[PDB]
């Protein structure tokens, strides 16, 4: 019970990301399983807008199908800002574990109210700071960097509190930011600094890994909810089988991208062991301060789930 349809999935990253490629593997998967009846239609490169603006296309229902990250959902629905606090889950196996856990599963339940679907989690990754003005390889390094963050009080605050100058952007418009030296630079994976060629436009990366990033694999639920069953089990078979090609493929494009971006002479930094320690001392205070815009509960609950699997 499956008629012919077509299926608009618009995304900000770059068409040759890992996540760019599984979007193209989704549509493949739902092209087989669909007989080539449903035919999904890839839009990459920000071509249908930002995230912001996918979400909202797929409430009203223009958009069907996006990828997000967590971030610009804390604008809906503000439990999804706990992913903004730095150094949650030690690996990218306690991030699966937690996400495809009970506690991922209570966030994923509260976007039907804002008509969206949550189908799964997909790995943006951990975040790495870029820039443009000198290297950072200690906390006060940070102090009056123009930096870009995701538009989210989380975000904002947790830099600001870091001592930059935290500047909310769309993505969208970021390489732009960067290249103008608008902003002084930026915090992303390091396959989203290649694929969207920040490097180009940052002399200076800083391997932080100081925040895990989800994204939501999400449905229009108006559309979805229009849909047969047939239907419906095609998508959620093929956001199945993506999740999984979608996180090895991060996985790999993370070790491909730190390759790359050294072979290209990058100007690569860390924080050292005691630089690191400043920085958790930091931290420690207004992610105390920051539960009270996520959510107590949500907060210790993602912490708890995260203690478990490590
Ligand atoms: O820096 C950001 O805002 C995110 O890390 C990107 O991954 C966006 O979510 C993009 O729109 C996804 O395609």
């Amino acid at each position: 019970d499956i008629k012919p349809r077509i299926i608009r999935f618009g995304y900000g990253l770059a068409d040759d990301s890992p996540t760019g490629k599984a979007s193209a593997h989704f549509a493949e998967v739902v092209s087989k399983l669909s007989d080539g009846k449903m035919k999904v239609k890839t839009f990459g490169n920000g071509a249908l807008g930002p995230d912001e603006q996918l979400i909202n296309s797929l409430i009203s229902g223009s958009g069907e199908i996006t990828f997000v990250s967590t971030a610009p959902i804390a604008s809906l629905i503000p439990e999804f800002g706990v992913f903004d606090l730095p150094f949650l889950f030690d690996n990218e196996k306690v991030a699966d574990t937690v996400l495809d856990g009970p506690e991922g599963k209570k966030l994923l339940d509260k976007l039907p109210a804002k008509g969206l679907i949550g189908l799964n989690y997909w790995e943006n990754g951990f975040r790495n700071i870029t820039n443009s003005r000198h290297e950072i390889s200690k906390l006060d390094d940070i102090g009056g960097i123009k930096l870009r963050v995701m538009q989210n009080q989380v975000a904002l605050s947790v830099f600001k509190g870091l001592g930059a100058n935290a500047i909310p952007m769309p993505f969208t418009e970021l390489f732009t930011a960067l290249e103008t030296k608008t902003v002084d630079g930026q915090e992303n994976p390091l396959s989203t600094i290649q694929t969207s060629k920040f490097y180009e436009v940052q002399p200076y990366l800083t391997l932080s890994n100081h925040v895990y990033t989800p994204f939501v694999f999400l449905a229009s639920k108006k559309w979805f909810d229009q849909l047969s069953q047939d239907e419906k089990d095609v998508i959620t078979q093929a956001a199945a089988d993506s999740q999984a090609f979608q996180r090895k493929a991060s996985r790999q494009g993370n070790e491909d991208a730190l390759k790359y971006l050294k072979e290209h002479n990058v100007k690569v930094a860390e924080f050292s062991t005691e630089e690191r320690e400043k920085i958790r001392e930091k931290v420690a205070p207004i992610v105390e301060s920051l539960k009270a815009k996520i959510g107590k509960e949500t907060v210790e609950g993602v912490l708890d789930a995260a203690k478990k699997a490590s």
